[PDB]
């Protein structure tokens, strides 16, 4: 199992201005480590975030945090569920800042709430080198739908921050599980009120203002003040990334199908679904390390059965062995490009179900 420590700087907070935090299991035989950003939506005004902090206070609060948490699937330390990195250090970063990981504001007399996001994954770093990080020669960013996206809004940071703070030779490497969203038009137009049935474009865009969002800055110096969310976007922020990142991602992702407002399947259905899968392969094509089975589902790698699925015949805990060995061209018998072509969901049968 996995120890809550709650930051021991108590300025970095969740949205209500408690502590955030992080679980914490050691593995003292590792020089590995994995940080796992949790998901989870996000709210982008006071009126959702309100309605958020009365139903999903959890993911806004410390207050009720449990005091140990089990590791599952890539956070588990069994080597039957996890055949990857069952014995490395797992860290697992409750997602309490309502802002994908990008926000660095702190609560005041005019701020309802905290969005300290990327603050907290610094923090975290930070208090983790005092307990043998700073021993170690992999660190990687994981995470899963919000933090997914938040891995790639900050893997180059925790780069950046660990060389600035004389670390050099911790390889900072970046998982991105489920977080690879396209900014598409919807099925049907519904309008931005809420946040589950709001666009993607339209998300992002009041979330950054209302959290003052901050981006990686090579993507930020390509869309220029006021199109930071475009930065937001998997397709588009990963080519300015400098950190290896491995790109976990379905291609019906069920989240995106919701923000696209979809729910005995007509032609322009059927049409807008396909669609949708070839969009999002023609994005992976140039992503070398990916992992995007066919399948309508959310969220994959800390689930109890992540070693499930399989593209052309490979697990994603099998690709990932590959990209570890790859990052010591192709080699033989360990793919590390694994994006399916069938265009329909399940038309890969090894999809969870
Ligand atoms: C604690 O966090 C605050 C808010 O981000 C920051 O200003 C301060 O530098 C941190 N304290 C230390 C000792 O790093
Ligand atoms: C469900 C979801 N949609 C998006 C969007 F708008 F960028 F596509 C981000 C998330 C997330 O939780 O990270």
């Amino acid at each position: 199992d996995l120890r809550l420590h709650l930051l021991l700087n108590t300025s970095v907070t969740c949205n209500d201005g408690s502590p955030a935090g992080y679980y914490l299991k050691e593995s003292r035989g590792s020089r590995r480590w994995l940080l796992f950003l949790e998901g989870g939506w996000y709210c982008f005004n006071r009126e959702n975030c309100d309605s958020r902090y009365d139903t999903m206070r959890r993911l806004m609060s410390s207050r009720d945090w449990p005091r140990t948490r089990t590791g599952t699937g890539i956070l588990s330390s069994q080597p039957e569920e996890n055949p990857y990195w069952w014995n490395a250090n797992m860290v697992f970063i409750p997602y309490c800042s309502s802002d994908v990981w990008s926000g660095a504001s702190s609560k005041s007399e005019k701020n309802e709430y905290a969005f300290m996001g990327a603050l907290i994954i610094q923090e975290v770093v930070r208090e983790l080198l005092g307990r043998g990080l700073s021993g170690a020669k992999v660190l990687l960013l994981a995470g899963s739908s919000a933090g997914g996206t938040g891995v790639l809004l900050n893997v180059d940071r925790v780069a950046e921050q660990l060389e600035k703070l004389g670390y050099p030779a911790i390889q900072v490497r970046g998982l991105a599980d489920s977080g690879w969203f396209l900014d598409n038009k919807q099925y049907r137009h519904t309008d931005c009120v809420d946040t589950i049935t709001c666009a993607p474009t339209e998300a992002i865009r009041r979330g950054i203002r209302y959290w003052n969002g901050v981006v990686p800055e090579r993507c930020r110096r390509q869309f220029q003040e006021g199109e930071e969310w475009n930065c937001f976007f998997g397709y588009k922020v990963y080519p300015t990334l400098r950190s290896p990142v491995f790109v976990v991602q379905w291609l019906f992702d069920e989240a995106q199908l919701t923000v696209d407002n979809v729910h005995p399947v007509q032609e322009g259905l059927r049409l807008y679904i396909q669609n949708l899968g070839r969009e999002l392969r023609h994005t992976l094509k140039d992503v070398p390390a990916s992992f995007a089975p066919a399948c309508l589902s959310h969220e994959i790698i800390i689930r109890s059965h992540w070693t499930d699925v399989q593209v052309k015949g490979t697990s994603l805990p099998r690709a990932l062995h590959c990209w570890d060995r790859s990052l010591h061209t192709p080699l033989k018998g360990c793919p590390v490009h694994l994006v399916d072509s069938c265009p329909w969901p399940h038309c890969n049968p090894s999809c969870p179900t």
